[PDB]
């Protein structure tokens, strides 16, 4: 698939939606990035950064009104630089649950409510894009 990638989510996301990625980070890579879109607001960024200040982290936040919010910064770093990957993305009814090669990586918590109006996801950065879909479980 061509990155960055759109895929439209119809009618946005609900509870039991699980959205799944795979892919593999290019030699060299920077950056990558998920953005679940309400509009121009992002819902929900998660941006694995290979290089900040020589450490690797993972930021998440929200956009509203062309303003970032508090970030929410995790550690712990599953992703490899020429690896492949695969990201699970599950909503549940108060957070969004991500879990990275089959392991709980983190979860965020719904800042944006209309969740019915988020119906666009964002793939971008330094990625082989290998499918991008979702189901209901
Ligand atoms: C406060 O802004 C930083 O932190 C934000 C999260 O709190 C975003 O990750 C944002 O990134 C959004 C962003 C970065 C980007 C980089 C390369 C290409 C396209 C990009 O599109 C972006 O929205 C960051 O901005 C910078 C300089 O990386
Ligand atoms: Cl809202």
């Amino acid at each position: 698939l061509i990155v960055p990638y759109n895929l439209p989510l119809p009618g946005g996301v609900v509870p039991r939606m699980l959205i799944t990625i795979l892919g593999t980070v290019k030699p060299n890579a920077n950056r990558i990035a998920l953005d679940f879109q309400r509009g121009n607001d992002v819902a929900f960024h998660f941006n694995p950064r290979f290089n900040e200040n020589n450490r690797r982290v993972i930021v998440c936040n929200t956009k509203l009104d062309n303003n970032w919010g508090r970030e929410e910064r995790q550690s712990v770093f599953p992703f490899e630089s020429g690896k492949p990957f695969k990201i699970q993305v599950l909503v549940e009814p108060d957070h969004f649950k991500v879990a990275v090669n089959d392991a709980h990586l983190l979860q965020y918590n719904h800042r944006v409510k209309k969740l019915n109006e988020i119906s666009k996801l964002g793939i971008s950065g330094d990625i082989d894009l290998t499918s991008a879909s979702y189901t209901m479980i």
